[PDB]
């Protein structure tokens, strides 16, 4: 059996690995989920352990721990480890009885608990695309020094990169890894974005559209910061750099495509120029799922793709013009060094102003473009140690550096 | 480096075969063409011959043989074996620096040059379905034995679902075993058409067409016999059977689509409903490559897909009333035994008597479908060389059968 962690359970990434891990279990007994954890939601992480029945239990805030002790005593037949704040997650990450762990944690608590999954050498299925873009020089050191810990990629156009290589090569290296590209004869990528709801809209449009024209309008329903990045692009942008460290593809090799019927989730052309991509309906348990059982696949009862009734699938090159973020992705991730970070750390700021209607859509792109333009490239630390508070300091440099060009201009 | 002989190597696929072979060769030394068989081209050969200088050279019309010994003689250094007739194939096949063979003859020849291979435990690379088709059974036995020999599809669509395939799954098993679907999780397959030159036509135009309006203007220029089977959609009822003979795919989970733009060549369905798909241009090189470097890819120099450009692809059910054949191509399959058999030596001649304008569209479906409800099943041989020998006995029936059916409405 596949025993699996669950990381922020109450969150859309966990809920919707728990409903396919349900599922899943009703067609064959495959997963045993061994611990559950949260931030606060006492009540729902009751109501999930009542059901998965798992281990260990662990919950953030302090002041509702007490309270879940008294809740779970109502559970028959069942006498699980419960845990709370940061070193619970610790002891969980320890357990010699779990190997594999969903992390769909945001920010900071995502990459600690990532590290220290990856510390005990366990397959981490990440969901966190801001971390690897943040902090993917310090991942990759930790993957060469923890040779048996692995990161799977959950992120919808990664896990579809992923599902197109052959598992006889990828066994032979692991994702994050120097010569991943080589290693499967991947020559170029093909990375599908919906294109968000702003395409057809005219630069003169695009100068006065706000937040509520980003979020009132979704295709898919999401929460606000992706929503707010994939009206901008930057989402994608992010996805770029992303690619570049999962899979080790040179820049010049990504092509983003805007694909709004959003069957095909991406392409992987390898070194002969056949293509390879991954299909189904927008749904992210089909990622979610691929991460807990690769190298295999199991038994769902999810609807069947029927292609006829989809009929038509469309794709058209994004206008830098009209998306800037994009361009500044790859100039970011081109010059290296920690530009990914403060890429990264400026659009937290820039977008969140844009969602409270503090700022205009080309401002985003105007104020990362100055927080980049003032970045000085840095010696990369060569001690693990030193290279993550490295990432922290510029992280923080960036985001107050967003914040004063803010300031100056209001 | 990988060591090929090439059958029918003035045909499609041979010159396919040797311009792709040529084009790798350039970027890095792969492929040494160890032998070339054509049946009379004698000029073509000894142009093959002076070029790629192989080992042995055959041609099967004995009264070229000394002609081609004459010509070889201006061809500086070189010394090859030359050969004659079936004789001069067994030959080849049973050498010991020759690893693969591409099979690019159709009819008896590639029956009997592909029993040769297997019997030599070659890798077989196949482009003739009409084997598969009319002789699966036989191939299954053959392979049974010979458990070092494999079948590696080079028809399109066969090729395409290959490369979808797992090899961490793949090479656990091999084509046309027992239990191939099952092995590598496959669940549905959807089998790509180009629809033919008839596919917009209303039942009363379809009632008038002509083999001369199937062959001028085609979209994609290719031999007379499987143009004709591209019009009547024969040649996706063929593949179908072929698609269950390979993949050991039940015909309830083999759904044909008509994809105009032949950019799409097929896909395959997993039992999670993820869908993985195969792209290029059309172009056979990149198939008749991928037999010949399975479980590996090589780099080429073709021009890379660009997705923007093609920009739209589309997928439609195939109406069954309008093309007969593929109907009668699945009650064939489904009722098994020998009716393949009997539906492809039926359609060699009815195919042909349209070609020569002799019958009408609605007649060739029509002919096909009388010999079908006319034959008998018969117990399956044991012994392979009595089914060897039933499997041509039920052919030359069903052609002879065929004809009768016409010289009686004559
Ligand atoms: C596999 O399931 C889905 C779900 C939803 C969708 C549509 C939203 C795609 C994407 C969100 C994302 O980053 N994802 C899902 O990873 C928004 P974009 O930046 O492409 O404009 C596609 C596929
Ligand atoms: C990979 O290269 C090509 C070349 C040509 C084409 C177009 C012809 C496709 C097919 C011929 C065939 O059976 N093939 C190639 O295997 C004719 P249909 O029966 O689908 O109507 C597509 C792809
Ligand atoms: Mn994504
Ligand atoms: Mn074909």
């Amino acid at each position: 059996p596949i025993n699996v962690a669950i990381f922020g359970s109450t969150g859309s990434i966990g809920t919707n690995a728990l409903n396919i891990i349900r599922e899943c279990n009703k067609i064959e007994n495959v997963f045993n989920v061994k611990a559950l954890y949260v931030n606060k939601s006492v009540n729902e992480l009751y109501e999930q352990a009542r059901e998965f029945l798992p281990e260990y239990l662990c919950i953030h805030d302090k002041s509702v721990y007490e309270e879940l002790k008294e809740l779970v005593k109502n559970i028959k037949d069942y006498k699980p480890i419960i845990l709370c704040g940061d070193e619970g997650m610790k002891e969980i990450c320890s357990s010699n009885s779990i190997d594999k762990i969903v992390i769909g944690i945001d920010s900071f608590q995502g990459l600690y608990s990532t590290m220290y999954a990856i510390m005990n050498n366990k397959i981490v299925a990440l969901a966190n695309k801001e971390s690897i873009v943040s902090a993917g020089f310090f991942l990759k050191k930790l993957l060469n020094i923890h040779k048996n810990a692995k990161i799977i990629p959950v992120d919808s156009e990664h896990s579809a990169i992923f599902q197109c290589l052959d598992n006889n090569k990828v066994l032979k290296t692991k994702c994050l890894q120097d010569n991943f590209s080589k290693i499967n004869n991947i020559n170029k990528i093909f990375l599908c974005s919906s294109g968000g709801p702003f395409q057809n809209l005219t630069m003169d449009e695009l100068k006065n559209v706000t937040s509520e024209n980003a979020l009132k309008h979704p295709k898919w329903k999401m929460g606000k910061k992706i929503t707010i990045d994939s009206a901008t692009m930057m989402n994608k942008g992010l996805e770029v750099i992303e690619t570049h460290f999962l899979f080790d593809v040179d820049y010049n090799d990504i092509e983003v495509i805007v694909h709004k019927e959003c069957i095909i989730h991406s392409c992987v052309e390898f070194i002969d120029k056949s293509v390879i991509s991954q299909m189904y309906y927008p749904d992210m348990q089909i990622p979610i799922l691929y991460s807990l059982t690769w190298p295999d696949r199991i038994k769902t009862n999810l609807k069947p793709l029927d292609l006829a009734q989809v009929s038509t699938l469309t794709f058209h090159k994004p206008s830098l013009e009209h998306f800037p973020c994009i361009k500044l992705a790859y100039q970011a991730g081109i010059k290296g060094n920690f530009y990914p970070t403060v890429l990264n750390a400026s659009n937290e700021i820039a977008n969140n102003l844009f969602l409270n209607n503090k700022i205009k859509y080309f401002d985003i792109s105007s104020i990362i473009s100055q927080v980049l333009e003032s970045f000085n490239s840095q010696k990369v630390s060569e001690n693990s140690e030193d290279l993550m508070k490295q990432i922290l300091q510029i992280h923080s440099w960036a985001k107050d550096k967003a914040t004063d060009i803010y300031n100056k201009h209001n």
